[PDB]
């Protein structure tokens, strides 16, 4: 069990679905936490989660197995609440993403994909993002923050551990579900 790891994104982060809804990631969670009331679970640790799997709805997912661009659908997301400081990672195409500082990003390195923690993605590194069907680099120019006070949402993106999320056109960044890739089923 780490310190940092466990994310989650801003309520004002957009989603892109498989049909470019361009929908609050709070939003979308709350109206499934608003009709699915009495399937508001609640962990141990007094998180909430729900499975929308039930929706079947696609999100424009990526596969890390070729850096591809597909869909999915989500299986269940998670709401909790937060107030600090998020990081806004800009680029030069101005995407922007409003996320923690131990988020798991990618970077290169040099030509290989290796994965880190947002706030070490400053304006000397290349933050991977999506392209049309495809995955680009651009560069992380302005570095600074939010100060944010409202709830912060996450997924269960189990099936390929990756989604699209952020402003903009959005990041290819990890998904999971529980921790750091164990799942338990049979």
């Amino acid at each position: 069990m780490n310190t940092g790891h466990d994310g989650a994104l801003a309520y004002d982060e957009p989603i892109y679905l498989s049909d470019g809804n361009i929908i609050n990631i709070g939003e979308f969670v709350d109206k499934f936490f608003k009709k699915y009331k009495n399937s508001i679970k609640k962990e141990d640790n007094g998180f909430g989660w729900i499975d929308i799997g039930n929706e079947n709805i696609y999100i424009k997912s990526f596969n890390k197995l070729s850096l591809i661009i597909e869909d999915k659908r989500i299986l269940r997301v998670w709401r909790k609440k937060y107030s600090g400081k998020l990081i806004k990672i800009t680029t030069k195409n101005r995407r922007e993403i409003t996320l923690t500082h131990d988020h798991p990003v990618y970077i290169s390195k040099t030509g290989e994909v290796l994965e880190i923690n947002a706030e070490m993605v400053k304006v000397g590194d290349y933050i991977y993002i999506p392209k049309n069907n495809t995955i680009n680099l651009d560069e992380v120019i302005k570095v600074e923050t939010v100060d944010y006070n409202g709830h912060i949402y996450d997924l269960t993106v189990e099936d390929n551990h990756t989604y699209i999320a952020g402003k903009n056109e959005g990041f290819a960044v990890s998904a999971s579900s529980g921790t750091l890739h164990h799942h338990h089923h049979h």
